[PDB]
This record gives C-alpha cells, sequence and structure tokens, in this order.
C-alpha cells in the first residue's frame, strides 16, 4: 500500500561518524534483505576523499547505533559522490569519474554487472544544487530499482529510468521538465518522483513530484529541517518508509506521512 507523500518530519539521529572522514556519506538499509543479512543490516559509506572504497557493515541496529561494524566491504572500484543504494543483497553505486553503475554482490563480495547509463552526464554535469558530484542517484521503491540523472537530450532535467535490478538495463525512461541542477536531491515514492530544494543550509523543501504512471506533475510546499546543516544525501526506503539522511557527520532518518 502506497499513497502521495504529505508530510516530512522528526528527524532522528541514529549515529554520528568517528571521524571528519564522515562528514558526508551515504548509509543505507535493504528493502528487500537476502540471507544472510535481515531487515536490520546497515551499509554506512564514508565519502570525504576522493579514495572511496570501504563499506562498513552492521549486523544489527543497536550495533550501529552503538558498537563497532561486523564486517568492512572493501570494493574493487572506486566509489563516486553519494547516490548509491541497497537492494536484494546487492550493493548499487557509481563507479568515480564514470557515468558506469555497479551491481556488487555483498555476500560474495562480487561485481554482479556493470553498465553506463547512456547519455548520462556525470562528475560535475548534471549534479544537484550544492554540487559534491552528485550527478547519478540511485533509487528504490516498492516497484523496485531506479536511477535519477540527466542528459544533454533532455536539456538538463531530470531524467528516470527503472533498472533491472540484475544486468542494469534500462526497462523505462522519462523526461521531466525540471533542471536537475536547480534541485538539492530527489528521491522515489510509490513511482513518483519527489524533488528537495533549500532555501538555507538548514531550510528544505519537497517543492515538485511527477508520476511516473499518470505522466502528470505537480508545485509542492512539504517543509522539513536540514538539523546540522550539511546535508550530502536523502534517499527513500520503501520498507521502512522513511527518508535516510546523511547531514553533517550525522547519519539521520526521516519519517513521513502518506495519505
Ligand atoms: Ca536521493
Ligand atoms: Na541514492
Amino acid at each position: 500500500g502506497c499513497g502521495e507523500l504529505v508530510w516530512v518530519g522528526e528527524p532522528l539521529t541514529l549515529r554520528t561518524a568517528e571521524t571528519i572522514t564522515g562528514k558526508y556519506g551515504v548509509w543505507m538499509r535493504d528493502p528487500k534483505p537476502t540471507y544472510p543479512y535481515t531487515q536490520e543490516t546497515t551499509w554506512r559509506i564514508d565519502t570525504v576523499g576522493t579514495d572511496v572504497r570501504q563499506v562498513f557493515e552492521y549486523d544489527l541496529i543497536s550495533q550501529f547505533m552503538q558498537g563497532y561494524p561486523s564486517k568492512v566491504h572493501i570494493l574493487p572500484r572506486p566509489l563516486e559522490s553519494t547516490g548509491a543504494v541497497v537492494y536484494s543483497g546487492s550493493l548499487y553505486f557509481q563507479g568515480a569519474e564514470s557515468r558506469t553503475v555497479i551491481r556488487y554482490e555483498l555476500n560474495t563480495e562480487t561485481v554482479k554487472a556493470e553498465k553506463e547509463i547512456p547519455g548520462a552526464g556525470y562528475h560535475g554535469q548534471f549534479p544537484y544544487s550544492w554540487g559534491g558530484y552528485t550527478d547519478i542517484d540511485l533509487a528504490v521503491d516498492e516497484a523496485g530499482l531506479w536511477v535519477i540523472y540527466s542528459t544533454d537530450e533532455a536539456k538538463g532535467a531530470i531524467v528516470l529510468s527503472k533498472l533491472n535490478p540484475e544486468n542494469l538495463e534500462l526497462e523505462q525512461t522519462w523526461e521531466t521538465n525540471i533542471r536537475k541542477q536547480s534541485v538539492a536531491n530527489a528521491f522515489i515514492i510509490c513511482g513518483t518522483l519527489y524533488t528537495v530544494s533549500s532555501y538555507t543550509s538548514a531550510d528544505a523543501t519537497v517543492n515538485f513530484a511527477y508520476d511516473t504512471g499518470t505522466g502528470i506533475s505537480k508545485t509542492l510546499t512539504i517543509p522539513f529541517k536540514n538539523r546540522y546543516k550539511y546535508s550530502s544525501m536523502i534517499d527513500y526506503n520503501p520498507l521502512e518508509k522513511k527518508l535516510f539522511a546523511w547531514d553533517n557527520l550525522n547519519m539521520v532518518t526521516y519519517d513521513i506521512k502518506l495519505s
């Protein structure tokens, strides 16, 4: 059961990074956890630097909030920005300085697929408003795996494609009429693209929505606060039905309300 986003709030900090190297990054959980993982398994990637490859893995939420990682994966390839997601036992991330999406099976630590997103800009071409090499933004919702980006053909407007979680083949593609660079970030809920924009570093709003079903968009005003004033990523988890975000060394979640 899905619905339309009508509310965002109740930001909760779950974990503060140990060092300044965790100023920004991406943390997430698997909406469709596979053995030996569960709905509590938590992955954390500090992305401060040029050589990002370590992936902290926590078995329990108590472990994630208090103790140490159960395991540390070393990615064969370097990771770009904060747009990665975990889905069905695999990490989906962007190859550094490339337009290549990579499926990395966590349990076997094996690369299952590599796929350039056709015509997509990368490494500074189409980042979100605050920049940060955020050209390519992966997403998981109730329908599965998506990728958010832009192309020259789309004239810098946000483009979203439904991805095959197995071989990363583009199944469907939608062109919007909103510039990706005019927006702070984005996520997908029940097949609906939502964008986030900032009046300030602490003040944010969900300002736009595009339904891939109907094909029509809306302007919106759904305010929420960036408590620590430097958000580097915000994704949606279709299982917990919350927003996961990274804000100035803090790994936070937002609760939401769907109509
Ligand atoms: Ca996002
Ligand atoms: Na993402």
